């Protein structure tokens, strides 16, 4: 009678916009709370970790249903929306606010007709059909703030960039000091200005690529072990579990 | 039954600014130059700024008013390209026209009506967005791109315009604008005559533009107008009035109120 999951330590590495076709589930990001109703729009800021507390309304269908947007295309829409709309000039990268990061509206039959007929493979289309879904709503100036932001590059992605080009290399901060010409004292200070280590990244990567692949539904567990970096397949899933807070088996069960 | 003739004529109208039209109740011929171009009752037409026509217009109700119009200003247009550039990507060689080109009908969706219906221009960018939804939904729109870009640029007779409007009852000649703009009087014209105008046109279109918008304001009295545009005598501006467009000013008012 388990209709209901929690599940630890989600990066997202996207700007993310979700609807909530059937499920309610709670945000816990760092000490604070969000909790999002049934039939919602969520916007989800490129770079927070956050826990969620899921419960379904119906147990043959999956939780929600999920729009993710890359590099190329996240660049292009802020300049549009630069064009269309001001600039703002609180530029200072300083105070940050859960509340800023994560917001919740209540979905319209106008706006539900347009998310009706939205396929991702007319580029262009889908930027036009995101524009006028915007216009619509009120107080759209934080999700604006919020798209300028995670379009900026800092240090930690050009790390990420780096170390994703071969994920099954073993790397160490030896490695990384040698293609950034500079001291390991140097890296390791850098990267603690924006509160985080090597170690943490290397980890945050390699549990985004299995979690996302678990759910093809077309690679044996060792597959995707080998594919990721790690000697067993028996190792990958105490990790997955350590890190996540349930089994590989549980997490594909849930989200089919 | 002289008195339910409920048809009109008009000769010689300049369009201005980027215009988007409803036909909310008439039906409508457009001879640009030596071409034709219909449209039915329930359509949408985009008017390329720059083109001059001559229209035949006929009403299916007589006691409302023929359609629905749009019009943008400058700064708005320069806008709405910028994004549209962004969107679309970048793609000029100013070659070969086509009247075929410039003036579109097509066929709008209920829920376009829709959309179309809930515009009020009180929020400048929610038309911005509302517009650019409205092209990314039309079959074969590239055609439309062109044209936006094309009426985006600012040519020599813009110049011209720019700078007779800042005094419209002033006396110009070919020889002020000479003088103005570092340059011969041939040399002007040629100039202009390379996008197929000349000077007494320009402000001769100028100034019946201007008139035959405040005509519809129902506020100035006609020597007013007359005096505003830089016009000597009432009887004169009437006769003036209706050699251009074909019809009288009392027939205009009454039609379109
Ligand atoms: C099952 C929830 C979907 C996200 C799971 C973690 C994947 C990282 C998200 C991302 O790459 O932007
Ligand atoms: C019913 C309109 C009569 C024609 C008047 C000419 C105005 C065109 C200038 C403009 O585009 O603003």
């Amino acid at each position: 009678e388990k209709e209901t999951i929690k599940i630890n330590n989600i990066m997202i590495h996207k700007y993310t916009v979700l609807y909530t076709s059937n499920c309610i589930m709670d945000i816990y990001s760092e000490e604070e709370k969000i909790t999002c109703f049934s039939n919602r729009l969520v916007f989800l800021e490129r770079g927070v970790n956050i826990s969620v507390r899921m419960q379904k309304q119906i147990l043959s269908e999956k939780p929600y249903v999920a729009f993710r947007l890359n590099g190329d295309m996240l660049r292009h829409l802020k300049d549009a929306l630069m064009i269309i709309y001001g600039m703002s000039k609180i530029d200072t990268n300083a105070c940050r606010s859960m509340s800023r990061k994560i917001m919740t509206t209540e979905v319209n039959k106008t706006l539900l007709d347009e998310l009706k007929n939205i396929n991702s493979h007319d580029n262009s289309a889908f930027i036009s059909s995101l524009i006028y879904l915007i216009s619509k709503l009120e107080n759209n100036e934080k999700i604006i703030e919020s798209i300028y932001i995670s379009s900026v590059s800092f240090f930690s992605d050009k790390v990420r960039n780096l170390i994703e080009k071969d994920l099954s290399r073993k790397w160490t901060l030896g490695i990384i000091a040698d293609a950034f010409n500079a001291s390991e004292i140097t890296i390791r200070k850098r990267l603690e200005s924006e509160n985080t280590n090597f170690n943490q990244i290397l980890m945050q990567l390699r549990m985004s690529k299995a979690a996302l692949l678990l759910l093809e539904n077309s690679y044996q567990i060792s597959q995707i072990s080998n594919m990721i970096g790690i000697s067993s397949a028996s190792y990958f899933i105490r990790i997955f579990n350590k890190h996540y807070g349930v089994t590989p088996k549980q997490f594909f069960t849930y989200f089919k």
